[PDB]
């Protein structure tokens, strides 16, 4: 279960439940009735038939009918191309994005002269072409590989599949990941680019004529020559990089494309983390290992957070979410400090919504803007709160002039100004002088504000 490691989703036929969402190009009867024969072994007999493909087959009313509907297996039903048409191309469009394992292919007449197959993973824009078929790779596609692959994604062209021997029932097949080889690294970018599917795409290109020219022929030579399909599976599954273990719709025996995602993982694919686990990397689940995203800490000052990597690595692979927007007057990578102005209180859980209280400090006064000690710490000499009172001033709040000065004002580096009383002249003992005014206290007979005169 991913209630203990890694887990994925059943695999299945993405055909199945999704039979309307095949297209064709050609269909022998579609608006009104066309004639075709069965051709047996090297022309021995011949027996003909009609094509009423107008009205969706039915056994007891309109067993004629052949459209593409009719390849989604669950009796004798198929689809069929109009008599002598070498260009047919049947598509398939997914609601989501699915990993493809291989399609299957069975045909009623003669398996295509020469086919090739091509996918979309950005929903029919760009178009890859996973592999060529043909009975003769040259002359059919000329420029194309034939002999071996030398790396697991190199477009080829195939021919095992392409004769003509297997009269009826003769299969075609294709496999992503051609056995040939051992995937190294699942999740890496190639063997990624192979499975990726939302729309498939199967072109024919050439028919079986066994020698007569479709060339400006009677209706006689052509009514045996059309491409028809008894049924097709495009085996695959719905993906979720080892997260989920069921996907939800986006029936039965149907392959679903929501992934029910766990692990703290959100997204179609389990691709992102759910909001505010983004401490660890996003990763793959891989045997018992759940990789599941990690909860972000910030103490209670915030739940917004993202992920860093520079940190991650910066802590030794052990940490890297920052909050964003620390509330609180809080501050840090997990809002555990307080801006300036404000100093955590000596008691006070980290957590608590007012850990941070606002300096009293008198900006005039002190010393940088009036910015307090921000938390405790006695072998650096800081104390929750403690100012920095510029050099004649004093007291808690750095408000007051130290005896011998006076004025107070912001506007000086030191804060006060020297009384500067006669010592002479001035009453000794105690302050000498008033810290507004800088009026020092004379002796009798003495006079003037610096008791001099
Ligand atoms: C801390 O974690 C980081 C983040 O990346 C890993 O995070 C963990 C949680 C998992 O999600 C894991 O899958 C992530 O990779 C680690 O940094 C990365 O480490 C990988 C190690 O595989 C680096 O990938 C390598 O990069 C070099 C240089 O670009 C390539 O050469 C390697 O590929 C080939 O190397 C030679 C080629 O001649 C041959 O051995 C093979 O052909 C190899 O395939 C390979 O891709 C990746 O660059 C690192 N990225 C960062 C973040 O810088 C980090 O190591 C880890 N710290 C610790 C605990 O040591
Ligand atoms: C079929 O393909 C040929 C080239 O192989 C092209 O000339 C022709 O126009 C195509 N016919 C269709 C599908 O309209």
């Amino acid at each position: 279960g991913c209630a203990e490691g890694s887990c994925y989703p059943a695999t299945g036929d993405l055909l199945i439940g999704r039979a309307q969402k095949l297209s064709v190009t050609s269909t022998c009867g579609l608006h009104k009735p066309e004639p075709y024969c069965i051709v047996s072994h090297l022309q021995e007999d011949k027996k003909c038939f009609i094509c009423d493909s107008r009205d969706p087959y039915h056994e007891t009313l309109n067993p004629d009918s052949h459209l593409i509907e009719n390849v989604v297996t669950t009796l004798k039903i198929w689809w069929q191309s109009e008599n002598g048409v070498e260009n047919v191309t049947i598509q398939l469009d997914l609601e989501a994005e699915f990993h493809f394992t291989h399609l299957i292919m069975t045909f009623k007449t003669f398996r295509p002269a020469a086919m090739l197959i091509e996918r979309s993973s950005d929903f029919g824009k760009a178009w890859g072409v996973y592999r060529y078929f043909a009975y003769d790779c040259e002359s059919s596609f000329p420029g194309i590989s034939t002999g071996p692959m030398k790396k697991v994604d190199d477009i080829i062209c195939d021919s095992r599949y392409s004769d003509i021997e297997p009269s009826t029932e003769g299969e075609v097949i294709f496999r992503a990941l051609d056995p040939a080889f051992k995937i190294e690294d699942p999740y890496s970018p190639r063997i990624q680019n192979l499975l990726k599917i939302t729309n498939l795409r199967i072109k024919f290109v050439k028919l079986h004529t066994l020698g007569d020219n479709l060339l400006d022929s009677r209706m006689e030579i052509r009514e045996k020559y059309y491409y028809a399909v008894y049924d097709m599976v495009v085996r695959g599954n719905c993906f979720c990089y080892g997260h989920a273990s069921e996907c939800a719709p986006v029936v039965e025996g149907m392959v679903h494309g929501h992934c029910m995602c766990r692990h703290n993982t959100k997204g179609l694919n389990c691709e992102l983390c759910m909001d505010f686990y983004h401490d660890l990397p996003w990763r793959p689940a891989e045997g018992r290992n759940s990789n599941a995203c990690k909860k972000c800490n910030c103490n209670e000052h915030s739940s917004s957070c993202h992920f860093d990597m520079a940190v991650f690595l910066a802590t030794g692979n052990v940490s890297g979410g920052v909050c964003d927007n620390c509330q609180h007057n809080t501050m840090g990578r997990n809002c555990e400090q307080c801006k300036p102005f404000y100093f955590q209180h000596p008691e006070r859980d980290i957590r608590d919504p007012n850990l941070c209280e606002p300096c009293t400090c008198d900006p005039a006064g002190s010393e940088n803007g009036g910015i307090c000690d921000g938390y405790t710490d006695f072998s650096v000499g800081l104390i929750a709160g403690q100012c920095r009172c510029k050099l004649h001033v004093e007291g808690e709040r750095c408000d007051v002039c130290k005896e011998g000065f006076y004025d107070l004002s912001a506007e000086d580096p030191y804060g006060c100004k020297s009384c500067a009383c006669n010592p002479l002249g001035t009453i000794p003992g105690g302050n000498p002088c008033d810290s507004e005014t800088g009026y020092c206290y004379c002796k009798r007979l003495v006079t003037g504000q610096r008791c001099d005169q």
